[PDB]
């Protein structure tokens, strides 16, 4: 009913469902493309409902903020009273992790620690970005460990995961360089507020690392020449980016390499893709 889409809308449908592509994605890499309907539908509905509680727990939070930045949304618009969700974000909850107990003990670990950063990350870590960074780069790459840990060979997954944990961390530093002048006005900590250029100095290091890490599928001979050449093509970007920003460390720069980052990561996703698809 009407009704109904009020509690699709607080949950956020649609990003769930991108982030459970994300999961399915993580588990297609592990089982080399071998899928079983029973595995495949735990991993969809763990990362649903572990999504829909950390986007509702979001909201709950935020009541008092959204009644000026984001008004029209299910709890600031009465649509939702405050107890109608704080009952349904335990409910979504409980199903998360019942459901990862079905698919095994690493799966229930990283479902608990994704609950735990997500309702820390909504309570206070959101306006403290030197740790709400680290919890944006981490939850990022857990989807794809999640499906990954399900799968018979988690290895190409695992770089995925860290790869992906090091540039979003990064990424959201060059970021919060970016919107250093909202930042300070509304009173959030950032590394661009507390240091100088010496936060994208840090926020090249993890680029750095990720890069490092990134040729390991193919040096531990399980992604083929299609996936080197990929990454042989983002890491020399990745690290042409960084010393660009580092060269002219302005506002607009920030803007503009944080955007191609955004690109140049997609293209290191579908390498891991088109590694898998080659056996």
């Amino acid at each position: 009913m009407e009704k109904l889409k009020t509690y699709l809308e607080l949950i956020r449908v649609k990003n769930c469902i991108t982030a459970s592509i994300g999961g399915i994605i993580g588990y297609l890499i592990s089982s080399n493309f071998e899928i079983d309907i029973l595995k495949s539908l735990l991993v969809f509905f763990v990362v649903f409902f572990v999504c829909a509680y950390g986007n509702v727990i979001n909201d709950i939070f935020d009541i008092e903020i959204d009644r000026i930045n984001k008004p029209s949304r299910p709890l600031p618009s009465g649509k939702i009273k405050l107890n109608e969700a704080k009952k349904f974000s335990a409910i979504l909850l409980i199903l998360g992790l019942v459901l990862s107990l079905f698919i095994n003990i690493y799966a229930l670990i990283i479902a608990v620690i994704n609950a735990l950063f997500l309702y820390l990350y909504a309570k206070k870590y959101k306006k403290y970005k030197p740790i709400g960074n680290f919890i944006i780069g981490y939850l990022t790459g857990s989807v794809f460990l999640f499906g990954g840990v399900a799968g018979k060979n988690v290895m190409p997954v695992v770089i995925l995961f860290l790869c992906s944990l090091l540039s979003i961390w990064g990424r959201e530093i060059v970021k919060d360089f970016e919107d250093m002048e909202g930042d300070k006005k509304e009173g959030v900590i950032s590394l661009p507020i507390k240091y100088g250029k010496k936060s994208l100095y840090f926020a090249t290091f993890l680029v750095v690392l990720a890069v490092i890490l990134s040729p390991l599928p193919y040096i531990l001979k399980i992604f083929g020449i299609w996936y080197l050449i990929l990454i042989a093509i983002c890491d020399i970007l990745f690290i042409y980016a960084m010393a660009l920003l580092l060269k002219e460390p302005n506002k607009e720069t920030a803007s503009k390499v944080s955007k191609f980052l955004k690109i140049i990561m997609n293209i290191v996703l579908l390498a891991f893709i088109v590694g898998a698809i080659k056996l």
